[PDB]
């Protein structure tokens, strides 16, 4: 019993952390195969930042001026190429540790696990979504950059986010493995503010899912609901709005509950029109969102990787 | 920015679980050097468990009925002992992933990582913290029994908890590396309740001093107060009472934020006495009671492993 924030074990991602110096500038790069993966702001400069030509900023640049070490040891470059916000920088050495692996560019709403690293060597491990306003809300302080976020099925590693900048806001922004910003962010230091962000729906009613599970029942009301009806309250409270794919999805939860997932909607529109009363939900006072149906599941029946 | 619920990194443990199966009973183990380290209780049976006698189950037991298996290959079990809670099973081959590392016994209020592994393989990381009471709110289901809770400090991992059991109120007990039980907990099951789960108040200041770190700043109050009259209200919300030394351990937190820590208790009395009135802070709406002022310190400076 019980319910954490889990990430996935970072092990596999640990070993592929390495440390990417190009002039002045240092922070994290991914080493897979005989490429090195990071952030393309790694070649600006003091001066680049507001407004940054990334491709005449890279005619000054050969193989030779990207510093990668891993551990105490250094790498050679024999190759680079810039594929769009990330630099791919070929090593003449395949990491004797690359998992197996893929690249995937995950929905809004999914959640995956951040291994926070500074010079290429790790500081911790936590759990985070991509925002439906296309931000995260990481823990990343000055150097993080390149970063990366994973989830694994079994022996894959799919890395789904690399770590680029923060916003003003405090959120975090970022892309995916080719390169291409999740939402409309872009890798200058110029005026670029979150737009709304709304909760996920479907990700509240995993977790109200796995608070039944684990014997916190108080909530559960005498009610049913619409999806028209919940949306109508859901859109009022900036709650994404619920689909049939959304409750298809909550099947498996449904089915091992007993809780059809339009009687949990009800029970969540009673929460949102009348507030929680100070009590609280598995540990939580807010009605948490960073939990998806298939992470309370694993948790919930202890899938191993 | 940000502030998550960060966890070590986990690969050093991984390298270390291992799969132990006693007749009937699978659990995992802990391989460092050529020692696997588990709970002692992986030798009762169904009938055993209200009332075991562990010496005479012992003594039907040798070296052979232990079966150790590090992913596909099985490890030949050349000694056996049973040291308080733990049996210690002495095999023909040191763990070559082996880390440096430490056994240490956390005091109540100090917080670890929990690797959650089932049948020797992982399943996720998360942070938690030794209760006042001496129970951990931990996420274990059935077979999590041998996962361990450790700290890294830069290359050397000192574990600290191994997880036993769990109890009827959904709570977690467990021993230290060398098998005394944290708190009053038997590993038999028999009727065993938590005494009162009081906040930790220390980590509670640390967390508001990480808010204030963040830019979330609308709780800073116009008072100050002293040590003796805090421990009035805390005693009243059942906080842990402050001390000269919980006060001396947020010093370096007081200097980084121009914060005296006995104002940050007056702005804690406030919460207290009056609420968050649907105010969140680092995205709780509550008081947060599971970071450390070194967690804080970590978290907000980057130390890296
Ligand atoms: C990257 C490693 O230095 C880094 O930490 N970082 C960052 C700096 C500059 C950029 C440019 C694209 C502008 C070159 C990108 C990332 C900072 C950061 O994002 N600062 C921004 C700069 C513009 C205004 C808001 C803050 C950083 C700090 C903490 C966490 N992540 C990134
Ligand atoms: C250990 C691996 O099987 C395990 O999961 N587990 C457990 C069972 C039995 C014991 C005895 C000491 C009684 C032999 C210890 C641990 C269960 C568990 O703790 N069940 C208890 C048994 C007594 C009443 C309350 C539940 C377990 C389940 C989930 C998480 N941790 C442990």
């Amino acid at each position: 019993s019980g319910f954490r924030k889990m990430a996935f074990p970072s092990g596999k991602v640990e070993g592929c952390m390495v440390q990417v110096t190009c002039g002045t500038t240092t922070l994290n790069g991914l080493w897979l195969d005989d490429v090195v993966y990071c952030p393309r702001h790694v070649i600006c400069t003091s001066e680049d930042m507001l407004n940054p030509n990334y491709e005449d900023l890279l005619i000054r640049k050969s193989n030779h001026n990207f510093l990668v070490q891993a551990g105490n040891v250094q790498l050679r470059v024999i190759g680079h190429s810039m594929q769009n916000c990330v630099l791919k920088l070929k090593v003449d050495t395949a990491n004797p540790k690359t998992p197996k692996y893929k690249f995937v560019r995950i929905q809004p709403g999914q959640t995956f696990s951040v291994l926070a690293c500074y010079n290429g060597s790790p500081s911790g491990v936590y759990q985070c979504a991509m925002r439906p306003n296309f931000t995260i809300k990481g823990s990343f302080l000055n150097g993080s950059c390149g970063s990366v976020g994973f989830n694994i099925d079994y022996d894959c590693v799919s890395f789904c986010y690399m770590h680029h900048m923060e916003l003003p806001t405090g959120v975090h922004a970022g892309t995916d493995l080719e390169g291409n910003f999740y939402g409309p962010f872009v890798d200058r230091q110029t005026a670029q503010a979150a737009g709304t962000d709304t909760t996920i729906t479907v990700n509240v009613l995993a977790w109200l899912y796995a608070a039944v599970i684990n014997g916190d029942r108080w909530f559960l009301n005498r009610f049913t609901t619409t999806l028209n009806d919940f949306n109508l309250v859901a859109m009022k409270y900036n709650y994404e709005p619920l689909t049939q794919d959304h409750v298809d999805i909550l099947g498996p939860l449904s089915a091992q509950t007993g809780i059809a997932v339009l009687d949990m909607c009800a029970s969540l529109k009673e929460l949102l029109q009348n507030g929680m009363n100070g009590r609280t939900i598995l540990g939580s006072a807010l009605l948490e969102d960073e939990f998806t149906p298939f992470d309370v599941v694993r948790q919930c029946s202890g899938v191993t990787f």
